[PDB]
């Protein structure tokens, strides 16, 4: 399992969750340097518990497919909630078994579901260390609209912080000031199966891109990422999916 606590949390506390969420994730190879998740795990262990607690100190437990660092759901208090997609409903079957009862969120754990069920895109809902504790404290009670809005905090703030060191970066920038997200951070969102996918297709392919990659840059600008020599590449990127899993 891994723990992050809000009560007391900085810069560095944050970086040390985010650290112990990327090594917790199992892989047996790097590609250019940068862990390969698992094409799949059995069992229990395709699950990974992260620990959150807010301010007071109350918490929720999130499970994670090691796979894909997807939150599959949550346990705050006795409930359990899962999104409503097959992949959370086979973990269901793993995870919170102890639970008293067991709640299907009203939608599944795609960011354009989301976003419909919060009624606004994420362009729009700041990020940050204190909305990561807003976030713990929302998913303690069920209300369901409250919860998408919620869900899109933590999936940020935890799994896509995981996934680019320039996500975990803006994220500590917003310790003790909540933001909404650089355009950079949304497209990075976007783009991770597609990062993913080409830099694994790049290695027969003399570091080469099949298919060069669009981002948006940091003053706002879309670049073509064409090959592993980019700085997406040999230094924000901290894990990639499986093309297996793409
Ligand atoms: C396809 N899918 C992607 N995710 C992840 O959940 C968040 C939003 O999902 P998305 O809109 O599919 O992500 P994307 O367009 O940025 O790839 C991101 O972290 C995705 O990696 C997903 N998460 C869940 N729980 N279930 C899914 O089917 C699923
Ligand atoms: C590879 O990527 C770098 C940009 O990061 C660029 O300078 C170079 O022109 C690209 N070259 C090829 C052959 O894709």
């Amino acid at each position: 399992d891994v723990s992050f606590r809000l009560s007391g949390a900085d810069p560095s506390s944050y970086g040390m969750f985010i650290k112990d969420l990327r090594n917790a994730l199992p892989h047996t190879e790097k590609v250019y340097n940068i862990p390969l998740l698992l094409p799949s795990v059995s069992g229990a262990g395709r699950y990974l518990l992260m620990h959150l607690f807010n301010y007071d100190g109350n918490t929720i437990t999130v499970a994670v497919d090691v796979t894909n660092v997807y939150i599959m759901g949550y346990l705050a208090l006795t409930t359990s909630y899962f999104f409503n997609e097959p992949a959370a409903d086979l973990a269901s079957q793993y995870v919170f078994r102890s639970a008293r009862r067991k709640i299907t969120l009203p939608y599944s754990g795609n960011y354009e579901r989301l976003q419909i069920a919060a009624g606004k895109p994420r362009e729009k809902i700041p990020i940050g260390l204190p909305a990561l504790d807003t976030a713990i404290s929302t998913l303690l009670h069920y209300d369901s609209t409250a919860a998408a809005g919620a869900l899109l905090v933590l999936i940020q703030t935890t799994a896509e912080a995981a996934r680019f060191k320039y996500i975990e970066q803006q994220i500590q920038e917003r310790a003790y000031r909540d933001e909404v997200p650089s355009s950079a951070t949304i497209s990075l969102e976007n783009s991770w199966s597609g990062l993913s996918k080409q830099i694994q297709l790049a290695q027969g392919n003399n570091g080469v891109f099949r298919t060069p990659t669009v981002l948006v840059d940091s003053k706002g600008n879309r670049v073509q990422i064409t090959n592993v020599t980019s700085n997406v590449v040999t230094s924000n990127i901290q894990l990639l999916l499986n093309t297996k899993n793409i």
